[PDB]
């Protein structure tokens, strides 16, 4: 009955989407729009310069090529998917999407891309590789919740779903996104020519990770739901982003 | 005496970056750590599947080949610039960065990669293709002021300048991130063998435009600035999302 813009950003050749698209399939109506390669670090980014081209599998499985996450959802809703989707769940993604590691997240940007949508959209991210199966069955619960009741105010969720037998599991939590101290880390490696390469290191270690965030919420064993949106305005900053202006004479002659 | 770590989306091939380069190195240390073609689009993106190649030209500007404007930023602090910047400054985009369009914005991204060093990162927009000069002359005048006195809340400053001689512009406005409807447009196109591509369409109509929004500063002939996080948590969201998963019984047996 509920309409189902599948994606991810791995790929179309990742077991998190391939068991999250069986599950959701027991019950609702799914299609698989997702990238052809691991699009991993490709945040929200979208393809402008270039028009798209969509490679469909046997199965269905409609990948688009060199597509992002957010390309993916983009036709989906409004060229690929008739009639349109209720909701879009991006997801399971092979890895965490916390604190503010989320702004990077491939996965997280194709739920953000579904959040006009009358259901809001699910990003679903497992706390390593393991139990696609644990995630697959937060998620429907999830769903099974939003066909009961609508939920009100919150356009996107981000789940996190700690990587456990179900049973193990502690609950739910409503949490914050937590946040890391800078990446410092940079992995310098030589091409055969002598020349020097340079890798993006590891994040930076927890700064915010109390007693609501995200982190502590995973590490504890529960699933984190952060309700997201794309306002990034740092709405308390305000008053002093102003006053600060009008004292150092920027924007006044006096 | 100022370090100044200069990056932008455009490209290195871009006037913008380039007239401010020219403008901010009249009294500043400044470095071009930019990609090497236009990344519109390019959001937050980053590599992470492979390493990156960095190429100098004779002028001293360092592109990153391949590289995403966070790359570029990430490159710029942690491996190529010594001593360590003071500040990352962006732009100048040819382009607005408005609403809810910054999400997708390269431009933005390389600020926010920033946020950690002393001054708050810069993210400078113009709001078309003509006066570099303007927009130049707006950044260095937040430069300035950032030399006469620390910003002490807001990590990441968001810079709209409206396409006008400088003498037009009728001053600066704290501003909030506007928003539009959805983008639904899809721009099919056929190619030689008879398939079809699809291309994004633009944006959808300003939605959330009024008093105090990035829009409005823009559109009245204002340089807006928007303070920016990278706190993606909808913070007003989070006891509706607790009552509705408790009602639904989503996270509790009972
Ligand atoms: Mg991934
Ligand atoms: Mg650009």
């Amino acid at each position: 009955s509920m309409r189902i813009l599948l994606s991810n950003d791995d790929g179309v050749h990742a077991p998190g989407i391939q068991t999250l698209a069986k599950a959701l399939r027991e019950f609702a109506d799914v299609q698989v729009v997702a990238p052809d390669r691991n699009r991993s670090g490709a945040s929200n980014s979208l393809t402008l310069e270039s028009s798209l081209r969509t490679f469909t599998f046997d199965n269905g499985d409609i990948a688009v090529q060199m597509g992002t996450p957010t390309d993916c959802v983009y036709l989906g809703v409004n060229a690929l998917m008739r009639p349109r989707p209720d909701i879009v769940v991006s997801g399971i993604n092979a890895g965490p999407n916390l604190g503010d590691d989320v702004i990077y997240s491939g996965t997280v940007a194709a739920a953000m891309a579904g959040r006009h949508l009358g259901f809001p959209a699910l990003a679903v991210s497992l706390n390593g590789y393991q139990h696609y199966d644990t995630a697959a069955a937060v998620t429907c619960a999830l769903l099974r919740g939003l066909s009961r009741e609508p939920l009100r105010t919150g356009r996107i969720l981000n789940v996190n779903v700690p990587d456990l037998p179900l049973a193990q599991v502690k609950g739910i939590r409503v949490t914050r996104c937590g946040s890391r101290h800078p990446a410092d880390k940079v992995i310098p490696q030589e091409d055969p020519r002598g020349n020097t390469l340079y890798w993006i290191g590891p994040p930076g270690d927890k700064y915010d990770a109390g007693p609501d965030t995200d982190f502590a919420a995973v590490d504890e064993g529960y699933v984190s739901v952060t309700p997201l949106h794309v306002d990034l305005t740092a709405h308390s900053a305000h008053d002093v982003v102003s006053d600060w202006l009008d004292s150092v004479g920027v924007g006044t002659q006096w």
